[PDB]
């Protein structure tokens, strides 16, 4: 059984995953508005991806004997300065999810919840390669 | 091209079928606290169609020359008052998004857009289906 302040931060992480989703999606209003199918469409495929680790924070809540509570899904930013700037945008919000996992696992650590360790665990790699190819697409754009 | 105020309706339908969506994943976060795997199960199947109907919007507002901008997404309820007490919320929800389209379908047939009286006719017709089903399952319950 997970503890309260584990399963507040896990119910806060799953909201997180969902405005991450939600902000991939707007990436994707903006560059479909500019006419970059292409580029939408990646934003489309990670916002998916979000959301299914999103379920997965769900799924894991409950088999922990928790329960999730859905907050409000603040507003995105609609529109960027191009395509650069979207996509250093995607990276400093990755940078971002990925210091809020680390934090759980630090306090997973500390409350010796070997399982949640293990869980965090495949999402921070998942994270990592994630940023991996914002910085090839960004590398690839360069000048 | 879609005028103005279609694409502004347009666009704010895609923001309450994304509500939509959210409000049958937290009648599943309810449903799952309780142990009612399989009424969540099916809460979570009807968020899945609610976000794919979104889609559909998102995608016919870009064919028509317009753009998606992304709203806050307020705080659904978390808990109700018994199985039967969620699925009348649902009704009463779905019975209010049909109303929503159906306020849509007047104005496009004001302005004479006869494509978006087409597109939304699908809607119309799958919230009806819908409704039926939710109806069904609270005629079940009976008592
Ligand atoms: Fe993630
Ligand atoms: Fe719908």
């Amino acid at each position: 059984v997970i503890s309260e302040k584990v399963r507040k931060a896990l119910n806060d992480q799953l909201n997180r995953e969902i405005y991450s989703s939600y902000l991939y999606l707007s990436m994707a209003t903006y560059f479909d508005a500019e006419g970059f199918k292409g580029f939408a469409h990646w934003m489309k495929k990670q916002a998916q991806e979000e959301l299914t680790h999103a379920m997965k924070f769900y799924e894991y809540i409950y088999e922990r004997g928790g329960r999730v509570e859905l907050e409000a899904i603040e507003k995105p930013p609609s529109n960027w300065n191009g395509i650069k700037d979207a996509f250093e945008a995607a990276l400093k919000h990755e940078e971002f999810v990925t210091q809020s996992i680390y934090n759980i696992l630090e306090l997973a650590h500390e409350e010796k919840d070997h399982a949640t360790v293990s869980f965090l665990k495949w999402f921070v790699d998942e994270q990592v390669e994630e940023e991996d190819q914002v910085r090839e697409i960004l590398d690839l754009l360069e000048k």
